């Protein structure tokens, strides 16, 4: 399961930390732990458990929370921003809340309904970045820890995760091919853990307890295909694995619900997603039906035995709600809570020809009432890069643009996994030419279908989404307009060659070490945006980058800047008589962002830019 909720969730703007347990709700309010009624009577109303300075960290938040089921403790994920660590704290809920204990470096924890009756933490770290170790930590009688579990392959991540029934604790070692999970009983933590399998490379496999049976979702045999298999919890051996769900080829698995009779089961093939309720016992398969305009779901990994909450969205539309009402026949729409988005909106799964004859899936939407004769500016997105799904995430400085009248595109390329490993295969630095090969095509694919002209056309980038975004204002610049860039990646070569103290763990398996290769050095240099700076007439470049930027070098984009300013010039230089120089436009932002207001500020700064190098008046009037 490559982006699973379970995975991805412990693989730009702060999120929440708000989970729910009998009755109370756990949360911060001004860096100091607190539990509120059930539905806050006012936004004031808590009980004060644990104060974040008593730790010294500088600017403390929490990260998650998970509580015990005698509500006798508390752990909290203690994660401070412009750092590397972290603390795990645990809280005695009594009639005065202390500190009994605090871990660092806990990766994942989870609590332990113990048959003697002691709330029992399972906790995992990395010792000297080196391998994983898992303990047991219980605070009645004072057992202190316990060292039961040391996976000594420093390549492979360890978490631990807690099936709903609370049967099982799975202590899941991963890698991006290849896991192995084993079972602690829930009935007896005490008890030494169960292997499910040994480790077979290339076989993913994840594990979910409902009644003495364990339901494994697994990719075994071919890693195309993903399916769901039963077992006996006495006999788990994957010689006694049975199917019991064929998922499509290149599905992504993206959240499993098991449920007291049944499994919900959320993917997502091509761009289209599904979710569908799979009869455990009997043999109930029924696919809901989705609406047409939803692009992408948003899941919360907390759910009750009997109701299956999920939240559809897209880059337009805020997220609707939604719940398999399992008792009944799922309900969708909470109350008539609706936004009239869908009212004119056009949500189109288009298809694009690569030069290469590949159909390269892009997603297009706007207005319906937009007069057709005239044409309306176009931002595409990209990213087509490290397997990763372009996001398809609510973003309101987007819906404030189709309002306007814009067209939005988003060019699946491949080094993304919208159509799995195979799109992902390619699109990799010895074949990242097709990700141009899409991007370019996706582009002239728009205009040839008449949605807008390159003196309309725009993109954004972000990061690695830079790459491709570069090079293609040094493949075809007659293409776009203005391009707005957050924190890009543009000289890949001088980064990388250039290895004076970059740690770059996985960005060699992406893109080839170029410093001991001569192959990773030919091709890298065919693409990379700073070597193929040639001067020419260019779109115009926003660029908000950030200076405190670890995975981003500052120099990086800062000579790019330059160098793109003496190249235009040269360019000028050779034909400065109304040549109209682009404008670029070199954003430093200190540190990470700290608020919701400097980031949608610089929304505020890349929109204005665009409608400078446009001229399309101003219609900035929304929330934040």
């Amino acid at each position: 399961m490559d982006a699973f909720e379970k995975v991805r969730t412990k693989l730009y703007e702060i999120i929440n930390v708000e989970v729910k347990h009998g009755g109370f709700v756990y949360y911060q309010e001004g860096c100091c732990l607190v539990r509120s009624k059930d539905e806050e009577a006012d936004n004031d109303n808590y009980e004060v458990l644990f104060n974040l300075e008593e730790l010294k960290l500088d600017q403390p938040f929490i990260d998650c929370i998970r509580v015990a089921p005698d509500e006798k403790y508390v752990a909290a994920k203690i994660r401070t921003e412009d750092s590397e660590a972290s603390t795990c704290v645990i809280i005695k809920l009594s009639d005065q809340p202390v500190m009994e204990a605090s871990f660092p470096n806990v990766s994942s924890f989870e609590w332990v309904k113990d048959e003697e009756d002691e709330d029992v933490l399972f906790y995992t770290f990395q010792r000297n970045l080196r391998c994983h170790d898992v303990y047991r930590a219980t605070f009645g009688d004072n057992k202190r820890n316990e060292r039961f579990y040391t996976e000594k392959d420093p390549s492979y991540f360890v978490f631990l995760y807690l099936t709903k029934d609370s049967r099982f604790l799975t202590i899941n070692i991963m890698n991006k091919t290849t896991s192995e999970v084993w079972l602690i009983d829930g009935l007896s933590p005490w008890d030494p853990p169960v292997l499910i399998q040994k480790r077979i490379h290339g076989v993913l496999y994840y594990v979910e307890h409902r009644d003495d049976e364990l339901y494994i979702l697994t990719n075994v045999g071919e890693p195309t295909e993903f399916k769901l298999m039963r077992t006996a919890a006495d006999t788990p051996a994957i010689m006694n694995w049975d199917l019991f769900f064929t998922m499509k080829r290149n599905t992504k698995v993206i959240d499993l619900d098991m449920f007291k009779d049944h499994c919900v089961l959320f993917l997502k093939h091509s761009n289209l997603l599904y979710v569908n309720v799979i009869g455990l016992a009997d043999d109930s398969v029924r696919s809901l039906k989705l609406p047409p305009w939803a692009c992408g779901f948003i899941m919360d990994t907390n759910s009750d035995p009997k109701n299956c909450p999920f939240q559809l969205c897209s880059p337009i539309r805020p997220p609707k709600y939604y719940t398999y009402k399992f008792a009944e026949g799922k309900l969708f729409e909470e109350t008539g809570h609706e936004d009239p988005i869908t009212k004119t909106s056009r949500v189109l799964r288009l298809e694009a020809k690569s030069k290469d004859g590949k159909l390269v899936p892009m997603t297009v939407f706007h207005k319906t009432d937009s007069e057709d004769l005239q044409k309306k500016p176009l931002l595409v997105h990209v990213y087509g890069a490290y397997g990763m799904d372009l996001k398809m995430n609510f973003r309101p400085e987007r819906r404030v643009l189709v309002d306007d009248g814009w067209i939005l595109a988003y060019c699946h390329v491949r080094g993304g996994g919208e159509l799995g490993l195979q799109w992902h295969a390619d699109g990799r630095l010895t074949k990242k030419l097709n990700g141009l090969a899409d991007l370019e095509a996706c582009i002239k694919t728009l205009h040839g279908q008449g949605f807008s002209q390159p003196s309309l056309t725009t993109l954004t980038a972000f990061s690695a989404g830079g790459v491709l975004a570069g090079a293609l204002c040094n493949s075809n610049p007659e293409l776009v307009r203005a391009v707005t860039l957050e924190a890009p990646f543009l000289d890949v070569l001088n980064t990388m060659m250039d290895t004076t103290l970059p740690l770059t763990l996985e960005e060699l398996e992406e893109w080839g070490n170029p410093s001991s290769d001569e192959k990773h050095k030919n091709y890298i240099k065919r693409y990379c945006p700073y070597q193929n700076i040639k001067p020419q007439h260019y779109p115009s470049i926003h660029i908000t980058a950030y200076e405190n930027d670890e995975r981003v070098p500052l120099k990086g984009i800062v000579s790019y800047t330059e160098k793109l300013k003496e190249a235009i010039a040269e360019h000028a230089k050779d034909t400065g008589e109304g040549y109209q120089t682009p404008n670029i436009i070199l954003d430093i932002q200190p540190g990470g962002n700290h608020v919701i207001e400097d980031s949608h500020k610089k929304i505020t700064a890349q929109i204005k830019f665009l409608y400078e190098e446009l001229g399309l008046d101003s219609t900035s009037v929304f929330e934040d």
